[PDB]
């Protein structure tokens, strides 16, 4: 009824931390390629294990959207990390869409918790 929503909140928080790591790396003058790849692979790991374990159907759909938004952001990673970002407006927009989705995932999870709390009080 409720514990799985808490797990979804945790997935989103971890993703947000890893996204932050990625931005911090990308913001440096000489970003480290191995660190960037590790952060991307870890974001993907957390997201995909999270999706595989998500029980709520609406949270599954939201995590699918997070995946698409993440791929959009990842697509902006320059082949050469010393190279300038090719599409700054696009990178900004992909970043914005992803962080807003991660925030809404948590809000969605919180709503499910709230509704389960209410239902628990009327089952007994």
């Amino acid at each position: 009824r409720m514990s799985h929503h808490y797990a979804t909140i945790e997935v989103s928080q971890q993703l947000e931390q890893l996204l932050g790591d990625q931005l911090v790396i990308l913001l440096r003058e000489t970003p480290d390629g191995q660190a960037l790849e590790r952060s991307q692979n870890d974001f993907r790991r957390v997201l995909e294990q999270g999706r595989a374990n998500t029980v709520d159907s609406a949270e599954q759909a939201a995590l699918d959207g997070v995946r698409d938004a993440y791929l959009q952001l990842q697509a902006h990673t320059p082949a050469l990390l010393e190279a300038p970002m090719a599409d700054n407006d696009g990178f900004s927009e992909a970043f914005n869409g992803l962080r807003l989705r991660l925030q809404d995932l948590q809000q969605l999870a919180l709503a499910g918790i709230s509704e389960a709390e209410t239902s628990a009080r009327h089952r007994a």
